[PDB]
């Protein structure tokens, strides 16, 4: 089963999903003096003040966070989208050490950890059809550097401690992920993929040019996080991000100048 370690890792999803050769895969390197300032796009429309969110679990390869989306509550529009996307869930990348651990990068650099929030577009119905479309989900990524502490993410850091291993989940409610936010919302966008497997070429990315900082304290709770289930040999998870792909037949735009 697929994974990140030496012998399932990225280099080796192509066996199993041969999309991961495709046209449009992510993440990219976003090549600052390339992109294309575009000023049809529109500001976006982050839309989280009844956001109602439920659950916290580790997958085995990240943990994520989980919101009702049975209504249009936390909506995402505007910017390069048509039509409104609901917030489904949240979930981090992020590295052994602080100089690695994005999966986007910024003219080469690479950023501690990226936030991921995953939205689909409510046209279709349900997530599994928005899969399946070149318009069904968008992702807003979001940069962590590390500085000073991200207050509005401690709630998330102190319960990590109860979702150590694969499978454990944890009652997660009132989580207010606009706590999460910076304050500028510039942005680039380019058509890509999932960063995981199925790799599904599904997904307009939205990320940020402004970074959140956190603190030291708080992404070394990232890393106490395990691969394994309980009772399993430990590994701890880190290094859960995919290298840069080809950007091939692609324009990364800019929201600003
Ligand atoms: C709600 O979770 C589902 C996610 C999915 C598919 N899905 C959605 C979002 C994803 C985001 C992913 O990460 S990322 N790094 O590209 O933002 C990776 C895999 C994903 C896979 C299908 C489902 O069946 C209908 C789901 O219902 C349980
Ligand atoms: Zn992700």
């Amino acid at each position: 089963h697929w994974g990140y370690g030496k012998h399932n890792g990225p280099e080796h999803w192509h066996k199993d999903f041969p999309i991961a050769k495709g046209e449009r895969q992510s993440p990219v390197d976003i090549d600052t003096h390339t992109a294309k300032y575009d000023p049809s796009l529109k500001p976006l429309s982050v839309s989280y003040d009844q956001a109602t969110s439920l659950r916290i679990l580790n997958n085995g390869h990240s943990f994520q966070v989980t919101f009702d989306d049975s209504q249009d509550k936390a909506v995402l529009k505007g910017g390069p989208l048509d039509g409104t996307y609901r917030l489904l869930q949240f979930h981090f990348h992020w590295g052994s050490l602080d100089g690695q651990g994005s999966e986007h990068t910024v003219d080469k650099k690479k950023y501690a950890a990226e936030l991921h929030l995953v939205h689909w577009n409510t046209k279709y119905g349900d997530v599994g059809k928005a899969v399946q479309q070149p318009d069904g989900l968008a992702v807003l990524g979001i940069f962590l550097k590390v500085g000073s502490a991200k207050p509005g993410l401690q709630k998330v850091v102190d319960v990590l401690d109860s979702i150590k291993t694969e499978g454990k989940s944890a009652d997660f409610t009132n989580f207010d992920p606009r706590g999460l936010l910076p304050e500028s919302l510039d942005y680039w966008t380019y058509p890509g993929s999932l960063t995981t497997p199925p790799l599904a070429e599904c997904v307009t990315w939205i990320v940020l040019k402004e970074p959140i900082s956190v603190s030291s304290e708080q992404v070394l709770k990232f890393r106490k996080l395990n691969f394994n289930g309980e009772g399993e040999p430990e590994e701890l998870m880190v290094d859960n991000w995919r290298p840069a792909q080809p950007l091939k037949n692609r324009q990364i735009k800019a929201s600003f100048k």
